């Protein structure tokens, strides 16, 4: 598993090899994303950028194209769940896309439906820095906080 | 965060900073072991081993001390868990003790109480290769079998 010195090399010749009779399984990883704005369109677009924030320096993104992502969900757990599913998805397949920014168009608080638009370029190893993978969204400790300046708190998972 | 290309610096400069309202909490990960042995002694030594594994590599270290644990549950797969959580806590505590190797001396399944001991030495990343930090047992999971060929599987949370 491990990379050592010659001097930790030589140790390891210096005693009986110890037999191993284990195995690692199932590691898994995740981080909590908390975000916040004015409204609470923009909470949203905060934590949409919040997880393509440790997937690469978003910064460093040319606006060359233009994606939009509209969602429905049950309530807004729901919503910001397939919100930031989808976006993911865009990152993920097709056009390996990552927005520098997004933006929440419009949300419907009655029916839980989103319009949103990210602008952004295809990502690329060679052009855009490497952080975490991101594997998916999860609902664990999900918290829509709809008020006077709105919060979200949403942990997904990580390589 | 990120540290970037002379190239990713300038694009990066070239565009208007986009604003961030987001932060990263609570970031978290856990890995399964899965250890096993001719007899449930061995299981249970096998599984401290594995523990140790992930933390460094256990061949790089000396024996030259000698310890003893001594723990007993209500249940077997408690026994289990106050064991490594013994063995952790030398390691995370006073003597920041590591074992190359550990034994099982005795396990009474009537009465759930175990005598086991290891030889080792203190850690020191003079000395050893760094591997992960060993947060928790956690009894997430924890399958205790005492078959024809006993085996364990433990969920710990890594750093």
């Amino acid at each position: 598993d491990y990379n050592l010195t010659e001097e930790q090399k030589a140790i390891k010749a210096k005693y009986p090899p110890v037999n191993r009779k284990y195995e690692y399984l199932d590691h898994t990883a995740d981080v909590q994303l908390h975000a916040w704005g004015d409204t609470l369109e923009e909470a949203f677009e905060q934590c949409a950028m919040a997880m393509f924030g440790y997937m690469t320096d978003t910064g460093t993104v040319e606006p060359l194209q233009t994606v939009e992502v509209e969602t429905q969900g049950d309530d807004l757990q729901s919503l910001l769940f397939h919100f930031l599913d989808e976006w993911l998805y865009k990152f993920s397949a097709d056009e390996f896309f990552i927005p520098r920014e997004v933006k929440v168009l419009s949300i419907d608080q009655r029916n839980f439906k989103l319009r949103s638009i990210g602008w952004g370029e295809e990502f690329s190893l060679s052009k855009h820095p490497q952080g975490t993978e991101v594997k998916a969204i999860t609902y664990s400790a999900m918290q829509v906080y709809n008020e006077e300046n709105p919060e979200v708190f949403v942990i997904i998972a990580i390589l």
